[PDB]
């Protein structure tokens, strides 16, 4: 095998890795970006995007990422289609092992994302991007004043249904258990909206099928209870699947501090905000943000990581 | 006078205030944005922008801000052309006094910027956007392998010349005093690049005039020393004026914690990152960031402020 050294290596071709490459290339750092298997990242799995600021109309997730890729290659970012399976961050240079060879580098920006899980139903698959979504912040406004269902049982599902209750005429929260696995303040607010409002609870139910037409989702079929096969059909215009994300950090376990799988960064207002627990390794995007999880915040921390990486490489 | 209450009020029409309005409007918060006197913010004072990710070619600061304004008004953000001159943040609702009336609100996003100061010379004015710049990160790459001058004497000037030394064939750092007012690590690195390289120092000199042609800057005329009227003419393709920024926070003095005039935010990786020292008041953009100071980081914290404001307003 091959070993290729780069002063700066970026892992990930989602908005954080591409923004980090355009800021690193205009800093004359000659970055190398490794795409991973999902070229373009999570935004290639959605259709219309209407919260990328400055793109009021006609943007989809694939066109934004095409534009980003064009932008990084205008500045001569070396793009490599590989995926990293093993890392050693405790010696210098850092060493990273991909399928197509070994990579070493003096500074590393990790922008590997935190992908949304789905139920795995073929009718859900059918409607992805036409009524089924895994991001309420992104897509909730398409359903303003319409009925919506959210499925899931942890923090993300209660957060998403809570967010959606301000936009949707009603929110149908679906879960298999007879309870939610969520933070206190989240459940208090949930019980408030259930009782004085907007959110309808459907505990002890599993989603059997998503129905719809040529245009999109029109319903969801549920089944069960504590002992029975009840079956409920809901009229709903959109389904938000909110069962959790998988931060792509298994390769970093035991090398970097993680907090529930997310990379912990130094953050703060005094600079070096994207530095991880190892000097010279920076993280950006959803891998280090389990709170906002948007393309624009990923591009902003991708910028910060490139400039933090430049200041580190220059001895500051 | 008039008093207008809004659940959410955004101060500032730069990238952070406009992104906060498009995220707040799609959260169904019906935001009101007050433009301030500089409609569109600092980016209306520059020409080509080539580090807004996803816009590889043809973008200028005014077109990006036009696009942002279109984006916020597509979602029905109420835009008010006024400028706030007095605030009371210690009673609820918050009260803010503009020239065209009073505004109260339950949550406030402050995105008032930190504007770059210039020397005030008419030949510098002449060349703004055609060789004179106040942002090396933004514009340094236009001068790759060319001679550049930076003028200033604090942290910003040494940071900018240090950044530019990796891009420019040489960097001419100009200052009136026979020393820099900068951080230790910054001056150590500066003396390193002066001695083993790239940066040429011109202490005890003032900038007399910027020369150029139809296309742009071609030189700078300097004068003086410790006792004399020496006069030096430099051949340079670009001048970076780096004398400092003015965070627009005088109205907030004594109401919010400030750090050298910048609004301090809670930051961190557990959410509520844009909250100031007062619950319900959030800050975004260059007013709370004296480290990166880019449009994309301002848009990212403008996003975070809108979602933090939404979670606060919903009792979380
Ligand atoms: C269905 C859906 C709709 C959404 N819609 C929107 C929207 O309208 N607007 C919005 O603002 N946000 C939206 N989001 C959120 C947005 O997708 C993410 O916030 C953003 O994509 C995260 O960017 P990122 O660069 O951190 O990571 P990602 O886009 O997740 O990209 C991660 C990159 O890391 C690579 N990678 C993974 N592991 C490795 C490895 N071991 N080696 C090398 N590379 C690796 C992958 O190939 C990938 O390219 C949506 C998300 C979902 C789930
Ligand atoms: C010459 C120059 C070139 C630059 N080029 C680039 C570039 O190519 N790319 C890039 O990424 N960044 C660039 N930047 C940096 C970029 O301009 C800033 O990072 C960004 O504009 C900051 O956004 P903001 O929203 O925080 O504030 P600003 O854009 O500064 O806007 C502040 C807003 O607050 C308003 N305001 C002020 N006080 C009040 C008040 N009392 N009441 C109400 N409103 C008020 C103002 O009217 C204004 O609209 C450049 C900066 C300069 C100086």
């Amino acid at each position: 095998g091959t070993t290729k050294h780069s002063k700066l290596l970026i892992l990930g071709s989602g908005p954080a890795g591409y923004t980090a490459a355009v800021y690193a290339a205009r800093a004359n750092l000659q970055p190398v970006l490794i795409t991973g298997m999902e070229k373009g990242g999570q935004l290639t799995t959605t259709t219309e995007v209407e919260n990328w600021p400055g793109d009021p109309n006609d943007l989809t997730g694939p066109l934004l990422m095409e534009r980003m890729h064009e932008h990084a290659t205008k500045f001569e970012t070396e793009i490599i289609f590989d995926h990293i399976n093993k890392v050693d961050l405790q010696n210098r240079p850092f060493r990273l092992n991909g399928d197509n060879g070994e990579y070493t580098c003096d500074a590393l920006i990790i922008a590997t994302g935190a992908s949304a899980r789905y139920l795995g139903l073929p009718s859900e698959e059918a409607f992805k991007g036409r009524g089924v979504s895994a991001c309420a912040t992104s897509d909730g406004f398409f359903y303003r004043n319409q009925k919506v269902a959210v499925i899931g049982g942890g923090n993300t599902a209660v957060e998403e249904a809570l967010y959606l209750s301000n936009i949707a005429s009603e929110v149908h929260l679906i879960h298999r258990r007879d309870g939610f696995r969520a933070e206190k303040i989240l459940i208090k607010r949930l019980m408030d909206k259930v009782e004085n409002g907007n959110i309808i609870l459907h505990t002890n139910r599993t989603l059997e099928e998503v129905t719809g037409d040529q245009m999109g989702v029109t319903g969801v079929r549920l089944r069960d209870t504590q002992n029975s096969d009840n079956i409920e059909s809901l009229d709903v215009a959109g389904l938000f699947v909110a069962i959790g994300h998988s931060p792509n950090t298994a390769i970093f376990e035991g090398q970097l501090e993680l907090e529930n799988g997310y990379i912990k960064v130094q953050s703060g207002i005094h600079g070096n905000a994207t530095q991880t627990s190892i000097p010279g390794v920076f993280a950006a995007g959803d891998v280090m943000d389990h709170i906002y999880r948007q393309a624009i915040t990923s591009a902003g921390t991708g910028c910060m990581a490139a400039l933090d990486a430049e200041r580190y490489l220059d001895g500051l």
